[PDB]
């Protein structure tokens, strides 16, 4: 149908049909009389997977012979979403499979909808990992993602009476045709036990063993025939485990719980033992696999020339003392040489400055669980602090601030400090965030080793985030500038020369229109709710947090509502306000915010005076595959975190790429995006970082805003007095109370500027031609935010490897 | 190579090679450079499985169109062993696969050794189920085996210091290429809850739900292109299960424990709640599948014309009240019509008279777990006892004896009584066992309903138990009488005309010789132990029990030893005594017997005066695949249970078929085997049933035997005084104590006759020609003990369906 989806060659189509029928018969053991749509999905998945395997085997063979430096991307999260369409897109099979399926009388698009998300992450950090794997394969890097094969990923969110309920996400129930179990490469991981000192050094003894079984998933590059591996470990008990009889067998569950479930906290540290076991399990099994591969080429001097380990946040920070343990305890290198190798191997990416996200493990946990690692940690600390003492003699406060060991009722290890001491590079994830690392929370470390600290602004894959989810937009762009921009997104810059082209303005706006009709329809089918597709689609989708200020958005929604009620007969630009995202299960406040949103929707959606001028929708179960649908359909992207709190964001980038305008604060990558498009092409408002700091220095007093802004006061009164909750008048008193007295995120301080700026958005939307021209300027300047750019910068400035666009042979 | 293994056609061999390489590449994702022997096994398994699927789909389609009466064989155990070779044999692919593998430079026989046993049973009862499935498919019956997919089958047995240690049997670790998950046919099973009575009848409410997910395994008939299904249920939690968050997810394990592990008791009842859950889980999920299939043809009158349910022991006895529950509570039939349908549907096979095997569930367990079933049970009981009252008026003792409810400190349900009341047929498993059911333990039931009680003597499949494990013997038989005997074992009778044929005597004896060399070699390789292959192979293999009298065998071994020590320079026929089998984990006595055997082996195998005249080997980890190796190699089969205790046996039949002579009591099927071969062709000794009864009537006093038999006294003194355990002199005092004071199985009463009869065996073994002639008479008369005969008798006299040897089209 559309060109970017590749060729439907006669031969190709015939082969796909025959392979489909082969899998349906031999793999699924069905005929056409009994097959369900699910059977059909699986037959297609197996047919497509068969095209990946030869390329997978050739790529892995290529790395064996050439022996390039290998990149190991360690993460507790890989938020992959669906694999089938992505695989078609990257192998250029999309149109052929469309044709083949059509001719067997099936709708490929219906079969696509049957695949479960691989929801092995919370939000930004795990989706980033997924984008990075795509980019590493597209750039020909010898890269491996390593993580945990959780049996249950992020919970499925159901809204019941306006409250979130969590259901287990049983994503393996029907099988995963993408993974290959590799039970032959099972490795032991040790826990508990104790340290004995011999003449022969320290020995870690009387440990409990858990086995780590790896599952490999192929990661295809974009049309280059490279297929890299994502390896996820599963926990299995040893066969002599516990070994009355029955209970010993049933107790195998305690060891296998390690890989059972993803912790569903986004940007929040919970100090539970099972989480620490997860962290150690992935690090220990991964390092042994790393060392094994290196030995198949005694001489550890070359180890950092052959290996890079990237730590995605501090979650795999134990890689540092684990690598020391192996080099010192098992390979018998002396301390200083081991440390040298460790530092040159490891690099740390920080993802947040929020203090509640920082991992600080109680010493007594590490003592019981990983006694040897604790000793290595104290030793790292001592040698590190001796270096601080020598550079800053007499500065006793600096020593206490920089210690890996924090004093207190409970002693704790600061995992961020350990990552910094034990890495040759530390990066933040957007320019302002990296600056903040240098000026505030890692200032002391920056003064000791300025050379360690770098920026690598985040990006997103234009494969998933444009060609896959927005084929119509991909197509009208390709019609003008060709197809090359897909692996070279800077080429979108060529579109600035079409900003005054009537046919292009028309086509951009038509795509948006088609995307909106398609989403409006999807809302009706799967969730029985009726929207005006001529309204402005005002979207905020992301995890529910106080720092993300879904609450600021609510205040605006209520403001529009109160303006309509006051002047019912005035014209207003119609809007559909869509907010979606999951709350962490024990995050009470986040759960109250979901409930407030549904309560506003209960009042606004049923008021006959409002008509179809304003609708408030809560998008249930927000996840990667819902993002693929709602983002192409958006007009306005809400990115309204208090300046200084969103390290980067990546949602902001998805929407820029897909033809939405942005209203946001100067936070995170919003700053770079505004600089790329021009500030006049962006809806910037609110305090800057400097403003937040000024306000904190004299004290934030929310009452001042309440006293001076009558629109704001009316909103608070409505909330307090039961307007949004007639059956429980005081239902929202925690929200009000927090806003008036305990708001770390300064919702009221940004309210006036926000509402004003929202009026400018409305004014521009009345003028379709100028809106679409500003959109074109956004899309045309989104090149920088390709994760292909990000990855090339990690490769050159951290890993010391050269990216390559060369295709391997077919 | 050998004819019975089928044709190696040029085309067939070429296709197998290409399919092998396809699976190695696409299914296993390996090339020849990285593949392990395990990879090679899997490639072959997938290649062979592909030949089963078309036949599987055609067979199941055939049953849909013809709609024959369907047989449902319900069992908590299916002891399948390995599948690959059996599948080749039944599809006539064996020689082609041999050729194909050879040409790719692989030894098929090495790859065969890599497959794990499917060890989903304890012993005789579960192997019987496996033989029956083979026979049902060979006879063209529309039959389904239903059971539980246990994650851990019977434990792997390791001998450590002469003691059994149990290790978990993780048989799915590497995947099972034979099964097909069928997650779309998942069904709910209910537990706990309570009964409400409406005007609308009783309703079972507030239950916990566990889901039953089915896995299907193909069962191929012998060269008839029929492939039947074995469906095993796995337990899964519902997604809203429990649904802090993490703990709720981890607690999913409590529901999934139902299918985790096989209870490793053979012929012993342990009244634990988890076992009752297993029993209900398989019955509830199976009945719903049965009813569903029946409805896809309101009218339950025809239900027994379309369905037979065979209960393999009382383990699925809850099928009876479950079927009542569904008919009465859900379909709203009146009681009497439901009962009529239930009785005509169900049939019960009893497998033992040992009282410790009888299942008697405490009322309080059923009350909590299955409150509605308990009410149906009391109602069944009441109506049943009213029928007894009317036939035997005034006989109040009969009422108490026949009750389904036993009185006592703890009230209990007698599951055997329930099976009898609720079945149109009850059978024992050998002629004497069925007679004993009529005369002793079910006498009262037999007087009420004589017509219910039948015999169906057990048999074994000559596919696994001859062609597969003993191809050389199969071949020299086929050379004389052709190949037809494989599905018509009565044709072995034709061999009596070769009893005086020198070439045939020579070939029978040569096969035995080859089998012994092959086993002698296998002992050396895999277990480092050195045997004389010119000795008599004296084998006792079976579960370790007191009733099976491994101890009587030990006494004989020690007797031979003491005779050699007394007259070292006398000639004796050399023997290798091999004893193997597992003990139930908490069966202390069974565990002491294993230890005694190893202790005798410690003394006998290291005595230089004995030389290679006597060896005592404990065969570790006895299981189906070890039986396939040791049985073809045996000369003498020990079947020496106290008369009246072994309901049938089936091991006895395997050895008869494979050219061993038998020494045994008149117990079980030994009686029918002796009657088939002629008593002069069998080594019969010991008390008959009548003798045991006479001895019980006046009191068994072991001291009398000790006082009168000096050989016996010396043995007891040696045991008592530490001869077999120098480091712990009193190690065997429980054994001695039991033998002298508390022996229910009368080991001493049979000792003298046993030793004498063992001398006759030795005398015949000195005369190779006459030994082999007696062997020929055994093999030639083993026809009756084909499970094809057994199954044809169940089909005609219980199920009311006609067996068929017609082949379905290819
Ligand atoms: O996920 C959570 C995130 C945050 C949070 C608060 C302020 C700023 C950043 C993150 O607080 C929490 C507090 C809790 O008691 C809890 O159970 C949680 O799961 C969270
Ligand atoms: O499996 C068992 C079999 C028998 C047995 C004893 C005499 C006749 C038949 C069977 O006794 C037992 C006693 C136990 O205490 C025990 O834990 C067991 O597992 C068993
Ligand atoms: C991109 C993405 C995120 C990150 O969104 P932010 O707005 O950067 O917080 C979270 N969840 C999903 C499903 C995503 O696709
Ligand atoms: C046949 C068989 C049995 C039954 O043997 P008996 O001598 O009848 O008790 C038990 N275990 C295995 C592995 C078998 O093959």
């Amino acid at each position: 149908q559309i060109s970017v989806r590749g060729l439907a060659g006669v031969e190709n189509v015939t082969e796909l049909k025959k392979n489909f029928n082969r899998h349906l018969h031999f793999t699924l053991v069905k005929d056409r009389n009994v097959a369900t749509p699910r059977d059909y999905y699986f037959a297609l998945a197996h047919t497509v997977r068969d095209h990946l395997v030869g390329r997978w085997i050739r790529t892995q063979q290529h790395y064996y012979e050439k022996d390039p430096k290998r990149i190991y991307y360690l993460s507790l999260e890989f938020y992959m979403g669906r694999t089938l369409q992505n695989t078609m897109v990257n192998l250029a099979l999309e149109n052929a499979c469309d044709e083949a399926t059509y001719q067997l009388g099936l709708d490929m698009e219906e079969l696509e909808e049957i695949e479960e998300d691989a929801g092995l992450g919370n939000g930004g950090l795990g989706r980033l990992a997924a984008c990075f794997l795509d980019s590493m394969a597209t750039l020909g890097l010898a890269a491996y993602g390593y993580g945990i094969r959780y049996e249950f990923g992020i919970f499925n969110q159901k809204i019941c009476g306006g409250w979130q309920m969590e259901e287990a996400d049983d994503w393996l129930r029907y099988g995963n045709p993408w993974e290959k179990a590799r039970p032959e490469f099972t490795l032991p991981v040790h826990f508990y036990g104790r340290v004995e000192h011999t003449s022969q050094g320290a020995k870690w003894v009387d440990t409990q063993v858990v086995l780590a079984m790896p599952y490999d998933t192929p990661v295809p590059g974009y049309r280059n025939n490279v297929v890299n591996t994502m390896r996820l470990w599963s926990a299995k008990a040893p066969n002599d485990f516990n070994l009355g009889y029955i209970q010993a067998v049933l107790d195998r569950n305690l060891a296998e719980n390690i890989s059972r479930v993803l912790y569903p906290n986004d940007n929040f540290f919970e100090g539970k033992e099972l989480r620490l076991k997860q962290e150690y399990f992935v690090v220990a099994a991964t390092l042994q696999d790393i060392i094994r591969r290196f030995k198949s080429s005694t001489n550890f001097d070359a180890f950092p020339d052959k290996v890079a380990i990237q730590l995605n946040d501090t979650h795999p920070s134990l890689a540092i003392p684990e690598l020391m343990r192996v080099l010192v305890d098992l390979e018998r290198l002396d301390w200083d040489k081991a440390w040298e190798v460790t530092v040159k191997t490891c690099a740390y990416t920080n993802h947040t400055v929020l203090p509640e996200a920082l991992e600080r493990w109680p010493v007594h946990l590490l003592e019981t669980l990983l006694p040897r690692h604790l000793q290595i940690i104290y030793e790292i600390n001592q040698r590190f602090l001796n270096r601080v003492a020598a550079a800053f003699p007499g500065d006793v406060d600096r020593l206490r601030r920089m210690s890996l060991v924090e004093e207190g009722a409970v002693k704790r290890i600061n995992m961020a400090h350990l990552c910094i001491a034990g890495s040759h590079a530390v990066n933040g994830v957007a320019r302002i965030h990296s600056e903040i690392l240098k000026k505030t929370i890692f200032k002391d470390f920056y003064e000791l080793e300025p050379h360690k600290f770098q920026n690598k602004t985040n990006g997103i894959t234009p494969r998933r985030w444009l060609v896959l989810c927005n084929p119509g937009l991909a197509e009208i762009i390709a019609e003008r500038i060709g197809e090359e921009y897909i692996s070279d997104l800077d080429q979108l810059r060529k579109l600035l020369s079409y900003v005054d082209d009537e046919a292009f303005i028309r086509d951009v706006a038509k795509v948006k229109q088609e995307n909106k009709l398609k989403f409006a329809a999807y809302l009706e089918r799967e969730y029985k709710v009726h929207i005006n597709p001529n309204s402005l689609f005002d979207v905020q989708v992301k995890r529910i947090h106080e720092y993300k200020r879904q609450l600021l958005n609510c205040l605006h929604v209520i403001t529009l509502y109160n303006r309509i009620k006051k002047e019912p007969n005035k014209f207003v630009v119609p809007r559909t306000v869509m907010i979606g995202g999951k709350a962490a299960p024990g995050y009470h406040m986040a759960k109250m915010i979901i409930k407030l949103i549904t309560a506003i929707g209960d009042v606004v959606n049923h008021d006959p005076v409002v008509g179809d001028r304003l609708r408030v929708i809560f998008l249930e179960n927000y996840r990667v595959s819902l993002a693929e649908k709602v983002i192409p359909a958006a007009d306005l992207s809400e990115q309204i975190s208090t300046a200084g709190t969103e390290a980067s964001g990546t949602g902001n980038m998805k929407f820029m790429l897909n033809g939405a305008l942005t209203i946001g604060t100067m936070d995170g990558a919003n700053v770079e995006m505004a600089e790329e498009a021009g500030e006049e092409n962006f809806f910037i408002f609110g305090m800057r970082v400097e403003d937040v700091d000024r306000l904190d220095q004299r004290g934030y007093n929310a009452q001042e805003y309440y006293d001076r802004i009558p629109e704001l006061r009316q909103i608070i009164e409505q909330l307090s007095s039961g307007f949004f909750s007639p059956k429980q008048p005081d239902l929202f008193k925690d929200i009000v109370n927090m806003l008036m007295h305990h708001d770390r995120f300064k919702v009221f301080a940004d309210y006036e500027e926000y509402v004003k700026c929202q009026e400018r958005v409305s004014a521009l939307y009345k003028n379709p031609r100028e809106w679409t021209r500003m959109v074109i300027r956004n899309i045309a300047t989104s090149g920088k935010f390709s994760s292909d750019r990000t990855i090339a910068q990690y490769a050159r400035e951290i890993w010391g490897v050269e990216p390559s666009r060369q295709r391997l042979p077919a």
